[PDB]
């Protein structure tokens, strides 16, 4: 899994939505395959409510693209 040896950001992280954001895509890239919304919120440790909201900015910002009704997938690659 490697990810595991990660927690639920225990520090005071300036910019939980950053961080979460990072997850999902880092999340998305090691599966090089979409990811559903269900299990976004097991690996990114965050509820299905936050991610939703972030999700839907990310895909504004072409991070992230939807395969499936609740299945997402990384926005092509990281944009080079």
């Amino acid at each position: 899994m490697g990810h595991h040896h990660h927690h639920h950001s225990h520090m005071a992280d300036p910019g939980r939505e950053g961080h979460l954001e990072q997850r999902i895509l880092q999340v998305l890239t090691e599966a090089g395959s979409p990811v559903k919304l269900a299990q976004l919120v097991k690996e990114c440790q965050a509820p299905k409510r936050e991610l939703n909201q972030v999700l839907y900015r990310m895909k504004k910002e072409l991070k992230v693209s939807l395969t499936s009704p609740a299945t997402w997938c990384l926005g092509g690659t990281d944009p080079e």
